[PDB]
């Protein structure tokens, strides 16, 4: 159980966007070992009136957000920030100063999947 | 007590439902939450068909259901909280809970603000 | 430090005042939380009046502002960001405080990935 | 479920009465928590004089209560243990609600091992 | 690396008998399940007794409590694999029943931690 | 607003310091966190050596400092507690950094019952 939300400048975003899916599911697989049935993702291709970053970022800003269940290593999530971060990279050049990412972990119990709490 | 509803779905889906949806959820809360009937606060979601990725294994009606809450309820009511929100979709809109995901999130209340104080005062 | 601000409101509301509101909030953060003023990242979700549910004692200035930033601060320096948002949206814009709704979401710095490496290093 | 209490006090006033203390804060755990009355947990530390020190405006009575239990339980219901304690406390020995202290220290299912196994098992 | 502080609460005269060799084997799951150094124990004994120390029924007087505390940060499994090591090991040497021990794992915010001098996360 | 301290150390070498580390463990409290100078609530342990497993890179003055608190403080002011508490007791006893050890635990307010009432009342 992951869902990533990301957020991006439309223009930058939508040509990208099905292979960064991939790319992501990829390295959640990888990382983390999903299911490689179980992709969940949601993008949010912005307006330029919507999107705010600072100067010494570009329009290829992206912000990935991941919610997970609580439970993983600190190394385990450092492990994927950092997949994330070089897959991203190797397959669209875009700078790691361009990429941002947010883990947010929720309890189990906080989670209903499939009919029922997460911890049953 | 305050909660927020976020509810995420393919546009197709989620345009027709949203109004009874809302109706719906927000019964769901006043029963389960015993939440005051005046305050609905339900934000929708609707998405493009190349925006949402749901699993392979499931449908076009996958639907996405966060919800932003004060820390303090116990696990039982929140348990019970999802296990009514899967029944009530379900039912309603024939919609399979295989297709349904819900998220909570508890927010202590010093750190939300509500009519110009923090939600612990 | 990191803060992400994210904010909700209705399309004819909130879109003639996005910019000025995103200038607000930055120079709000600037003074409470002593960020650097290159460090803004905002981003704005203005809602078709469908997809917007909120109580009858709030009007259709109703915004929401959701904050996601690095745990450590303490809740009186949270309580003051607050406070201050209230206070200078509304003296701005004349957006009453009961239409101004601040939820603070923390995060360990080590789940926050930036410029390539964990928040924690 | 799981509570474990541990009791601090000046050895003097503690060894008398903690057989009975003891019966006092397992019936308050019962009818507030709904814990069966086979599971009592409870550790004492009869302190000596020179090893405990409290505020000068609280008496030689003063007693310190950690409860250790699973997270999950309401708000609402611990505030109801806490002021369950300090009433029976207070009526059967007479010790003030100024001289007692507790604090409850939650832990999830899975951080605690009992009967072999990790208690979300 | 890691910080790890063991509290362990048993009868004194079951307790009195066996903590020495108790602290090895505790350590010894410590280090094989958690990595931790060699060189790095960290125990406390409390030996209690009768009239301070209330179980159920179903525990017997070998009945023991152990509480770890740590830094936040390791996995679930790596917690569960740490409690059911613990189990096996303390049962296997002094033959006292799964049972009768229990554990109870405090994790701590590295930077709630001053350790020689400094700040757990520096 | 609370905050209890633990002292465990081996009983020939901690008893002989007690009574003016509570001294110096106050002060520190008193300046770094702003309690009231009322408000002491220190216990120690003295450990029998039997009963106390420490490092061979630590001396018998090995102080274990368990300090129990209210949520809500900033991590720069709980840093600077850890920092005051090293130097102070460094300064007065000629124990080394090396061979003091701080533990924090924070506790939510509502977690804790003081003069009757939980302490978020």
């Amino acid at each position: 159980m992951v869902q990533i939300k990301v957020y991006g400048l439309a223009e930058k975003l939508n040509p990208i966007k099905a292979e960064l899916s991939n790319i992501l599911h990829t390295s959640l697989i990888e990382v983390l070992q999903i299911s490689p049935e179980k992709r969940f993702h949601r993008f949010f291709p912005l307006d330029k009136l919507d999107f705010y970053y600072p100067s010494d970022r570009t329009d290829n800003y992206l912000i990935i957000e991941i919610i997970m269940f609580e439970g993983r290593s600190v190394e385990t999530k450092k492990q994927l920030l950092r997949d994330i971060f070089k897959k991203v990279d190797e397959k669209f050049g875009i700078s790691v100063y361009d990429i941002e990412i947010t883990l947010f972990e929720i309890p189990k119990q906080n989670w209903g999947i499939r009919g029922i709490p997460g911890d049953e």
